[PDB]
């Protein structure tokens, strides 16, 4: 909407106060004009018709329980925009400052979040498996990263290409979580998963097997559930990424860690310059090796560690 840029204040899903960029025109709208061609957050009002209505508020204060998922979807989309722009020189998900749109309060009891081809969508959860999913910065960044993937490598959402697609979203979700630097970890979704159980998460990148996901190619899932295991076999690539960054010895193979920033540079370059819609795990290894070679040189530690990490997870 046309209006003037304003700054509201509110509370997110976990009860924390934050400022949000809004727009005033009769109402205050969740429309942040400070980033690209805007970040826009919508109320889906417990229905499934998208996007719903641009979020309107009478007083620019967002402290109601119903407001909390909107506050976080809006704010964490901004953090994710900032990560891609400041760290990777990428302007929004399309590289051309496309408007970023999110809807919250999608459906009833909906234990998921997704990119629908055009926008982000967040359930409220059922209160048992999830609370409103936009409360997780790693979740928000996971969803926006699907849009980045779709505009770049275009990885098809099935089998190995789909597991790479998933891992890319977990990797950058985690790197955004570290960028914001509030309780960062290598776990996925911990801030919104199972409010009655402490210390768990939906997936682990440091130890995927903690939640039944494979940590070696020999343990990959080969069936048809979950689009051929896209959220399962992502563990193999998540583990490789974790090892590149943090190091470790895994199934007897030692990896010298090179840190998060270099992980992110290598995988961003692989995603945007080398991967294709049908890339498999072996082709990802090759893309990561080439990316590290471009950035750091063929004889570098970074290249050697990429090879070590893929060896450790059984990907040649
Ligand atoms: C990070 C966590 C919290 C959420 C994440 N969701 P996602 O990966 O982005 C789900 N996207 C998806 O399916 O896209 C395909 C699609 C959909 C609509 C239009 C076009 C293409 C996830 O891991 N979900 C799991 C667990 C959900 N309980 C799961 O779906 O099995
Ligand atoms: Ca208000
Ligand atoms: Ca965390
Ligand atoms: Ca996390
Ligand atoms: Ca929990
Ligand atoms: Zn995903």
């Amino acid at each position: 909407i046309t209006g003037t840029s304003t700054v509201g204040v509110g509370r997110g899903v976990l009860g924390d106060q934050k400022n949000i960029n809004t727009t005033y025109s009769t109402y205050y709208y969740l429309q942040d004009n400070t980033r690209g061609n805007g970040i826009f957050t919508y109320d889906a009002k417990y229905r499934t018709t998208l996007p719903g209505s641009l979020w309107a508020d009478a007083d620019n204060q967002f402290f109601a329980s119903y407001d909390a998922p909107a506050v976080d979807a809006h704010y964490y989309a901004g953090v994710t925009y900032d990560y891609y722009k400041n760290v990777h020189n990428r302007l929004s998900y399309d590289g051309n400052n496309a408007a970023i749109r999110s809807s919250v309060h999608y459906s009833q009891g909906y234990n998921n979040a997704f990119w629908n081809g055009s926008q982000m969508v967040y359930g409220d959860g059922d209160g048992q498996t999830f609370i409103p999913l936009s409360g997780g910065i790693d979740v928000v960044a996971h969803e926006l990263t699907h849009a980045v993937t779709d505009y770049t490598a275009g990885l098809i959402y099935q089998n190995e290409s789909g597991a790479i697609n998933e891992a890319i979203s977990d990797i950058f979700g985690t790197l955004v979580e570290f960028y914001a630097n509030k309780n960062p970890d290598w776990e996925i979704g911990e801030d919104v998963y199972t409010p009655g159980i402490s210390g768990d998460s939906l997936r682990s990148m440091s130890d995927p097997a903690k939640y039944g996901d494979p940590d070696h190619y020999s343990k990959r899932y080969t069936g048809t559930q979950d689009n051929g295991g896209v959220h399962i076999n992502s563990g193999i690539i998540n583990k490789a990424a974790y090892l590149i960054s943090q190091g470790g010895t895994h199934y007897g193979v030692s990896v010298v860690g090179i840190g998060r920033d270099k992980l992110g540079k290598i995988f961003y370059r692989a995603l945007t310059q080398y991967l294709t819609p049908t890339s498999n795990f072996s082709q990802l290894r090759a893309a990561a090796v080439q990316s590290a070679t471009d950035l750091y040189g063929s004889t570098s530690q970074e290249v050697a560690s990429v090879k070590q990490a893929f060896d450790a997870v059984g990907v040649k």
